[PDB]
């Protein structure tokens, strides 16, 4: 679509001879980004999105007793998710009444839907999330693309033979040893709304099908949601800056920040 024209704006030279990170990959073998601190500038990112009127949206499961995550979860992304973006949350429970009233700012809505192209009328990009998290600091557009998924935090450094991905020839989650490119999280995915509705639709007939035939993938979701994107490369990867768990993975080196992370 016709994108206007960004307005004069005044920032460091990149530097050609001066690699971005040199402890990290930052790029793909299909050429998508790596989302690491460094590698991007904010408010250039913000510049181009802002002149689309960018609207994303940020789904949630919230059933039973993780209805209680709802309060920290939504305070902290008011804080840090996309702040000065449209944003419209969709919180998914069976528990409407127990939605906390979490005072947003401007431009932001929540919608309660008890337990499509109501996505496609409403939002420009779908961020799927856990709800037993809390933001800690900057998720922004630097993570909107078509496709996106988020390495894993407890499988970045490993070799794809070690990655816990479905090993079952019958199931349609199936990976062998010798492929694969990154374990990415169930918890963090999102892209377009049209990207992840087919995800979503795929994923869903995956399930079936392994359901029919008796079997159920290692780790569920998270094994098909690795399946698809091995067969549809993301656009964008997010580093475990994006989810991360302190408590059990600690604060290495290599991460600059701990963005989005599990409560305790
Ligand atoms: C090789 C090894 O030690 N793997 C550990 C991982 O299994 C742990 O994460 C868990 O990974 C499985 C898939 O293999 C699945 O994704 C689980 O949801 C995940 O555990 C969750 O996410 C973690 C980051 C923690 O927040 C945990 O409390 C969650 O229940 C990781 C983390 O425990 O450690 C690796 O050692
Ligand atoms: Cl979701
Ligand atoms: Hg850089
Ligand atoms: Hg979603
Ligand atoms: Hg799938
Ligand atoms: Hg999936």
């Amino acid at each position: 679509e016709f994108m206007v024209s960004l307005p004069r704006m005044v920032y460091p030279q990149p530097k050609v001879l001066t690699p971005c990170r040199k402890d990290v990959l930052v790029v793909t073998p299909w050429l998508a980004p790596i989302v690491w601190e460094g590698t991007f500038n904010i408010d250039i990112l913000n510049e181009q999105f802002r002149l689309q009127n960018t609207t994303i949206g940020l789904t949630v499961f919230a059933i039973k007793k993780y209805v209680a995550f709802l309060k920290l979860f939504l305070e902290t992304a008011e804080k840090h998710f996309m702040v000065g973006h449209r944003v419209h949350y969709y919180v998914f429970t069976d528990q409407p009444a127990a939605v906390p009233r979490v005072t947003l700012g401007t431009g932001r809505q929540l919608s309660v839907l008890e337990v499509e192209r109501r996505f496609l009328s409403e939002v420009d990009y779908l961020v799927c999330v856990d709800v037993d998290m809390e933001f800690r600091d900057h998720v922004g557009v630097e993570i909107l693309t078509p496709l996106f998924g988020t390495l894993h935090p407890g499988f970045y450094g490993s070799s794809r033979e070690a990655f816990t991905y479905e090993r079952r020839p019958q199931s349609q989650a199936y990976i062998p040893k010798d492929e694969g490119d990154f374990y990415y999280l169930g918890g963090f995915f999102g892209g377009s709304v049209q990207e992840v509705q087919r995800l979503t639709r795929a994923c869903h007939q995956a399930m079936m099908v392994d359901q029919a035939n008796g079997i159920e993938a290692v780790w569920h979701d998270e094994s098909h949601l690795n399946k698809y994107l091995l067969r549809h490369k993301p656009t964008k990867v997010l580093s475990p800056e994006y989810l991360w768990d302190q408590q059990l993975l600690g604060w290495p080196a290599v991460l600059r920040k701990l963005r989005f992370t599990a409560v305790p």
